[PDB]
């Protein structure tokens, strides 16, 4: 088959001389390729799960052969429970080959054709071409691997055994099933997107030019409540969103949120849009909304973490440094596991409340002096395509981006504290990064004038090129914040989906009503002054709970870290 020409990644090629980074890279490539061809593990929660599984297998394969001192492996060889029993090296001492076997085995199990019956129902929607393209990626990776891959070595075989264990234990085949789910219309209730109420999908994925059929997607409605958690030691909950349950009386907050939604996230040319050009840039920068050649948010978070890892490595040699190898293997396991669990809990809460998106909220408001029946958002960018595709929708509260970001960046902060600088674990850090480029704004990717052509490189396809923006960030606290508010700029999330409005916005004399500038744009607090302290109530439980995705993510990362990356006790699994 013709290999899809993938655009160049903005990153020092030296990074991939390190075999831990190389395998992470392979995972990211499969991430973007599967979203281009419509293969398995698409969507934010499951794409995160794939990376978590990959790095867990790598972590244990490496630390089995090169034992750590301040922590231990995720699974152990002495576990009585066969499902959690880690294989023993038994002579194998080649860490490079162990990692290769674990990574290759895991990625292959994840992305290859489900010959073992699983093709029915679960995989019955992916074309043969999708699988073929994914295979190409896997095949050339073997050839590009630093130091090569010796599939016959005992160490390689050991890595494979490790992968088998993790795959059998954590794989969730029916994770994205929506069978049986249907929206329950009403105020504050999630339903089909007014701009994309239905999709025409081919009856046969192998014949895309053939007959289509109407389809209504709902992204992983049962995943969060039924899936196996990775390293969390408890269930996490958020306060009821403004307008629902115990907080149904928070009308001032809700009304002002509608107001901020229109002004900050509307389409570019609307007279009601007050968002600045720079804010529009911040919105698109963090998107990665499953587009062609781009993938999902977990991919971007890993791209950023790769830069942090190299920027703050202990030793200069990326190729032959066990200090670096152990550092990266540990960091990525921590980060990708936190990201996986963040996906689980954000999805659990999303479908629990089933809160509607701003587009529907503003349009269906019903009050002549509050709503706008014809409003349009800036929206999730449909990069490298010529239209606005129907992307499987899901509820608004809390923001997936916000939760992912909170988890990933708080994990990075906990890991580097005392090493890059010193700070209170709940206060701004100093982990700065430079020359960070998002593929949404890289001067290469674009909004096509005609349908995407997978046999030609993106540069030879007509369209409006996305401006190349090179960013610098002063801290992981800033990254966390901007990643969260970017969704407000796109108009896909309410302010409270990110965090409590009180913690991120500038207050006025009027309660629940926040400050706007001379031209009506919403004013945010300075990043250095932001503290996620405001909590709220839940109708079904006593106590105070976090509001929005960022606080939820921070909470998940702290828990995992404090427990040193230990499996969720099987007793508390769904
Ligand atoms: O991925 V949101 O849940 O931030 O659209």
């Amino acid at each position: 088959v013709t290999p899809i020409p993938l655009p160049k990644i903005d990153e020092p090629e030296e990074y991939n001389t390190n075999y831990i980074l190389f395998w992470n890279h392979v995972g990211l490539e499969l991430n973007r390729v599967t979203h281009t061809v419509g293969g398995p593990l698409t969507g934010p929660p499951l794409s995160a799960r794939a990376l978590g599984m990959l790095h867990l297998a790598i972590h244990d394969a490496y630390f089995s052969i090169c034992p750590p001192t301040d922590f231990t492996t995720f699974l152990s060889p002495d576990t009585e429970n066969a499902a959690y029993r880690l294989p023993s090296p038994n002579g194998a001492n080649d860490a490079r080959q162990a990692v290769a076997g674990a990574a290759l085995k895991m990625l292959s199990s994840l992305y290859m054709k489900p010959v073992e019956q699983p093709n029915p129902n679960p995989g019955a929607n992916i074309s043969d071409n999708a699988y073929a393209q994914l295979g190409l990626v896997l095949d050339r990776s073997v050839l590009e691997a630093p130091g090569g891959v010796d599939r016959e070595s005992a160490s390689f075989m050991f890595g494979e055994d490790v992968a088998d264990v993790f795959f059998a234990l954590l794989n969730d085949p029916r994770g994205a099933s929506q069978e049986g789910y249907h929206p329950t219309p009403g105020r504050y209730k999630f339903d089909d997107e007014p701009t994309h109420p239905v999709v025409l999908i081919p009856v046969d994925p192998n014949n895309p030019n053939g007959p289509k059929m109407p389809f209504r997607q709902y992204h992983a409605p049962f995943y969060g409540k039924t899936t196996k958690r990775f390293a969390t030691q408890s269930e996490h909950f958020l306060a009821d969103p403004p307008g629902l349950r115990s907080n149904a009386d928070e009308t001032a907050e809700y009304d002002d949120a509608v107001r901020v939604a229109i002004a900050m996230g509307g389409a570019q040319a609307l007279n009601s849009t007050k968002r600045s050009p720079w804010q529009t840039a911040q919105g698109l920068y963090w998107a990665y909304d499953g587009s062609n050649l781009i993938g999902t948010p977990p991919r971007f978070y890993n791209q950023i973490v790769r830069r942090i890892a190299v920027t703050y490595k202990k030793e200069e040699d990326l190729a032959n440094s066990e200090v670096n190898n152990a550092d990266f293997a540990r960091l990525f396991a921590l980060v990708d596991v936190a990201c996986t669990d963040a996906g689980i809990f954000s999805w659990k809460e999303k479908w629990e409340f089933e809160f509607w998106r701003p587009l529907s909220g503003v349009r269906d408001d019903g009050r002549p002096d509050h709503g706008d029946p014809f409003w349009l958002t800036l929206g999730a960018p449909a990069t490298n395509t010529n239209d606005i595709p129907f992307k499987p929708p899901f509820p608004a509260y809390p923001s997936g981006h916000a939760t992912f970001g909170g988890a990933v960046f708080q994990m990075v902060r906990r890991y580097y504290n005392g090493r890059v600088g010193t700070w209170k674990d709940d206060e701004p850090d100093n982990i700065a990064i430079d020359m960070m480029i998002s593929e949404e704004l890289n001067g290469v990717n674009r909004d096509l004038r005609q349908p995407y052509d997978p046999t030609a490189p993106i540069e030879d396809q007509p369209g409006i090129v996305r401006t190349r923006i090179v960013r610098h960030f002063d801290s992981a606290w800033e990254l966390m914040f901007e990643n969260a508010i970017s969704r407000i700029f796109l108009g896909v999330h309410w302010r409270f989906d990110a965090a409590a409005a009180r913690d991120i916005l500038i207050p006025t004399t009027t309660k629940d009503v926040y400050a706007v500038d001379n031209n009506g744009a919403t004013v945010f607090q300075n990043v250095e002054d932001i503290r996620y302290t405001t909590r709220g109530t839940r109708e079904d439980e006593e106590g105070l709970f976090p509001i929005g995705g960022v606080p939820l993510g921070i909470e998940i990362a702290d828990e995992i870290f404090n427990n040193g990356l230990k499996p969720t006790p099987p007793e508390i699994q769904p």
